[PDB]
């Protein structure tokens, strides 16, 4: 699994479940092409977005729909979404774990990059 | 000053100086329109991006060039940039302070909204 | 002002007002000695904790009463408090700003050390 | 496993490996009694600190030796340690995952609390 995303809720102290996210890859013309999408599980994780063969070198963007998540909980949050834009596999193939911690007016994102 | 951005460096424990950022506003046609830009001062702050008259309700994006910042320091970063996308809403008088804390492989952002 | 503490609320997007905190200094016998204390202002800041003459090198602890803050807001928190333990070191003139960002189940702290 | 700790390094984008930590429990006289300790694995995790029978209600403190971690990497960090002080199992038994993200001048801690 080359790309995994984990989302946590800092208000409830729990995984952020059923959070939608969309992954895009930058094309040669500088436009964002849809690449993959899914929703976090009961553990706040989203696995299986891509495969080693499909996840080629490039610039990727993960847009996490945090606004719909907070709205479902009765909160009007500050951000429209939480994101990560990064270059993947430019110095060889890697496994990427993107972790996001959510609050109504704040978010943090971190990456764990390991050699397969 | 209705919009202020402050950027901190979690590696050096200091303000993040000379960090470039661009602000965009989403137009009725769903496109991002350039709105303002600048670079952080010696205090890690960027003031004067907009005025009360110009800063109307809408969806705004602040793209912070974190990658060039880390490259200038000789540190290999993860993110291409740090985005902050938010709706500006009139609900009494409001001023927005966007604070970003930067690390090579992580960033955090918060908003302080005051009256 | 050699030591300043700023506290922000990530749920309300505002300064964290009337937050109590106690500062301790580790003495030669390994015990924690009370050093200073106060409550954050309407701007979420606590200034005037110490002076340049009093703030010598040593190991200091700032215990922020986050639990009472969340309880006052009717939100069930995780942490009893947020500690910040650090060494103050003379390496040219220095001023310390401790910034804490609070959520019910999480907190972040950073230091901005300037000359 | 009622208590698990995960530590990440925000400078290298990796798990924080071989990080020492000590867990204390507050006694009736308000003093901190040593409870458990260990070091994070190659995955930045520390499992098996306690058992369901031993992990009774109380106030606990996890002190993570972040200073020795940064010093081993050639960095003189700001904090002496990263910590979490919390009341455990006061409203029934729970499983606690403490996550810490480390930078030389900053740290973040979050808890994921789930019902067994």
């Amino acid at each position: 699994c080359p790309l995994m995303v984990k989302v946590l809720d800092a208000v409830r102290g729990s995984p952020a479940i059923n959070v939608a996210m969309h992954v895009f890859r930058k094309a040669a013309d500088d436009t964002w092409e849809p690449f993959a999408s899914g929703k976090t599980s009961e553990s706040g994780e989203l696995h299986g977005l891509t495969t080693e063969e499909e996840f080629v070198e490039g610039i990727y963007k993960v847009e996490i729909d945090t606004k719909s998540y907070w709205k479902a909980l009765g909160i009007s949050p500050f951000h429209e979404h939480a994101e990560v834009v990064f270059t993947a596999n430019d110095s060889g193939p890697r496994r990427y774990t993107i972790a996001a911690l959510l609050s109504p007016y704040s978010y943090s994102t971190t990456a764990v990059v390991t050699n397969p």
